[PDB]
C-alpha cells in the first residue's frame, strides 16, 4: 500500500528498453533518444 520508499534514498537510473544503469539524468533523458531515430543521417551528411 503505497509503501517501499523510506525517506530521502538515492534514486537509479535504469533504461529498462535495453538495461543500461546510469549516473547523470543527462545520459539517461539524451540516452532514450539514441533508440529513436533511424535512416535520417547518412553518408557525407555534413
Ligand atoms: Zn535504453
Amino acid at each position: 500500500g503505497s509503501s517501499g520508499s523510506s525517506g530521502s534514498r538515492e534514486k537509479s537510473h535504469q533504461c529498462r528498453e535495453c538495461g543500461e544503469i546510469f549516473f547523470q539524468y543527462v545520459s539517461l533523458i539524451e540516452h532514450q533518444v539514441l533508440h529513436m531515430g533511424q535512416k535520417n543521417s547518412g553518408p557525407s551528411s555534413g
